[PDB]
């Protein structure tokens, strides 16, 4: 990228980090048109995906489930909005 361009979560961070779910938080961006925030998974050592899960585009607190313990996932959760990405901010967390 080129430092900065479209503004990204720069508070995305993860919490209730259980064999479980994953919970997370991040504030809530009422821009005028964003699309919404996508969450993905892989298992951080392979590029392995495992879903990508979607939220409304009102949200700051969502719980990605679906993991099984044992192995490190790079979740990622990407911001899209009015024609533009903000930059990936995953975070590598095991279970």
């Amino acid at each position: 990228m080129r430092g900065s361009e479209v503004p990204q979560l720069t508070d995305l961070s993860f919490v209730d980090i259980t064999d479980s779910s994953i919970g997370l938080r991040w504030t809530p961006l009422n821009s005028s048109t964003i699309i919404g925030y996508r969450i993905t998974v892989v298992a951080a050592g392979e590029g392995i995906p495992i879903f990508e899960d979607f939220v409304d585009s009102s949200v700051g607190y969502y719980t990605v489930t679906g993991l099984e313990p044992g192995i490190d996932y790079d979740i990622s959760v990407i911001t899209l909005i009015n024609g533009g990405e903000s930059a990936p901010t995953t975070l590598t967390q095991q279970t």
